[PDB]
């Protein structure tokens, strides 16, 4: 009988872990990358390693709505994905991408598609995602654009903290939900250390399931980031997972693991395998570049991934520039299973004690660009 | 304001000829291949350069139905194909794939696809081409099958001359299709000359605006073929289109151009096609050999089509072995593509009088298989 939510440590590297989240519908290795649900078939996204994988309420929300996507059976029968899924709360898209009226008690916005009006709040987002029948629900906070005067950031972080407080109450509300899926909580702050510890002690008085570190991959640079994960990261409890949310490129995923990062997700793999861009342990490619137009080696030449089984770049590229469907979708699968394989060896070499030695060889390969 | 049928021969090389066939829908230029059209698009069969295409009444009898078709504006309008198109009498289909009761006066048949009785006839046969509203217009026969007795023989080119009258008068009695289509007539009379010259004395006295040669390729071997043409084509009227019906490979249309033949038609380059096979130069080749898995070059380095513009033999290989749809169709391009490229070799070796070294030529690179 599978447990609601048990995160377990198998081995430490200073501030990295392995280890795996056990849940009803599967186990969840880390550190893990999910990829971005809301196209490839499910079963595919699922060979390619992926143990998890994230839906965007708000997206859901638009189209088809939560009301039908739970007539439907909710968002695993929705999507073909009979595994964990992790649905964020919808409320960094609200910001991003749609705003009739904000105050402490929610949001109300209006549809980028149809004007339609539609509200949002910690009572809200945890009731759609408990709609949608997801597996980790995401406390809803407010997202402070980049960058931030240290008023803005204490008074989003504050907003976030109350609001953390009425998302893990929401959350409790509903037995079915509360026996059945986990919450995680989201730190803020932005840069400034004495506000992301404050956030961090808010957040484990409530306490949660996991943890993220939130209000970081929003302009601010690689170099800040990292300094920032350097202070939060340890602000958290130990015992529980941590979640950066939106990152993000492979060596942002090394380096976040450095700092004691168990989990990920971005659109970056697919997005890129779109616009023919593949990834590679020699760094990024672009595979409509002339130079790839005889190659006969696979995308990488030591991706274990199907794609790369058998297809040479020559041939990707080919598809790419005639504009086949094909093309992209290969791409595609290509990119989200490097990341996966990124994550195995991640995972591996935390095992066996040379995760440090890991990261070093791979910053090496992975900026020199000989591929 | 275009004419309903005129021929006119450019230049000739022996028995070999070279010309026009203007029509209302478009110009045909002779020697023809017809691709058989009952998938690409009809945009890039034309591109291949295809002037005129076949339909199989038959098979368009049977779905969706020569009435149906007609509502539909036509064939044309049902093809997507708006220059010339020729259809067989559906005589063929019936002795091949279907067969109830067969007399002097027409034959009843079984669909083979949901078992509903259709008939068939020199009158009904001409009546439903001209619901398809096809250009050209095959008089209906009787075909014998391979081999045939000499009585057999006799017995089926005899019937198929008296419903080559009917034929005749069948078309003659509708304003509309006597006036904008023409209509070919079929000598017969298997492999044996008194009855091919019996044939053809019977059609030219009947006339006809163009000539086919039936009763060849049913399994009777190239060598036997070409001797039935040595004497059958000169018993045709020498100012009216001469017509192989059902050929064929490359080395078969060059021989009976050698022979009297102005127009082809065939399945072979879209069955080759789905089935992997190109034809090139340097004869067929089988593109799932492992020989192709690395080799950049085109299908045929000399091919001037589309697909030899863009695709290697490297990665049509690979989505044909993939299964993927694409691969079919580039090879299908191709192959069709290559038999208009042949046609215009052929009419352009005639035109300059180098006929007979362009067939040598051809059949020491086709036959020596240097691919
Ligand atoms: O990310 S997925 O597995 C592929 C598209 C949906 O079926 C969810
Ligand atoms: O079905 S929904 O997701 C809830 C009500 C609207 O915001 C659409
Ligand atoms: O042979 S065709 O041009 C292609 C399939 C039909 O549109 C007729
Ligand atoms: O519409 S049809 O081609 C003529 C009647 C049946 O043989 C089907
Ligand atoms: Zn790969
Ligand atoms: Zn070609």
């Amino acid at each position: 009988d599978r447990p609601r939510f048990s995160f377990s440590i198998a081995a430490r590297e200073g501030k990295a872990r392995t280890g795996t989240i056990e849940m009803k519908r599967g186990v969840i290795r880390t550190p893990a990358f999910m990829p971005v649900g809301t196209a490839l078939k499910p079963e595919t996204v699922r060979a390619t390693g992926a143990d998890i994988i994230l839906g965007n309420t708000y997206h859901l929300m638009l189209r088809p709505g939560a009301e039908r996507i739970a007539k439907l059976g909710g968002l695993h029968s929705f999507m073909g994905w009979d595994r964990p899924i992790l649905t964020d709360s919808g409320g960094y898209q609200v910001m991003s991408l749609s705003l009739t009226k904000q105050s402490e008690e929610g949001v109300t916005f209006k549809s980028h598609l149809d004007g339609s009006r539609h509200m949002l709040s910690p009572e809200r987002s945890i009731e759609i995602q408990h709609l949608l029948g997801s597996d980790i629900v995401m406390a809803f906070d407010e997202s402070t654009p980049y960058p931030a005067t240290p008023s803005r950031a204490a008074s989003s972080m504050e907003r976030s903290m109350r609001w953390a407080k009425r998302s893990r109450d929401a959350f409790d509300s509903r037995k079915e939900q509360a026996e059945n899926a986990a919450l995680f909580g989201i730190q803020q702050g932005s840069v400034f250390e004495n506000l992301r510890q404050q956030s961090a002690d808010a957040l484990a008085e409530i306490g949660f399931d996991g943890y993220a570190v939130g209000g970081l991959a929003v302009g601010e640079g690689q170099d800040e980031m990292f300094r920032v994960l350097d202070f939060s990261v340890p602000m958290l409890p130990d015992d529980k997972p941590h979640y950066l949310m939106g990152v993000g490129k492979p060596d942002d995923i090394v380096g976040a693991v450095e700092r004691g990062i168990d989990m990920f997700d971005s659109v970056l793999p697919t997005r890129s395998g779109r616009n023919g861009q593949a990834f590679t342990w020699d760094g990024p490619i672009n595979i409509r570049n002339a130079r790839f137009s005889e190659d006969l080696k696979p995308l990488d030449s030591e991706c274990h991934c199907a794609v790369c089984q058998k297809w040479s770049r020559a041939c990707i590229h080919a598809l790419i520039r005639a504009g086949e469907i094909l093309g992209a979708m290969l791409m595609t699968e290509h990119n989200i299973a490097f990341y996966q394989q990124l994550m195995q060896k991640i995972r591996d070499s935390i095992s066996e004690g040379r995760f440090s030695q890991f990261a070093q060889d791979f910053r090496a390969r992975y900026f020199a660009r000989n591929s």
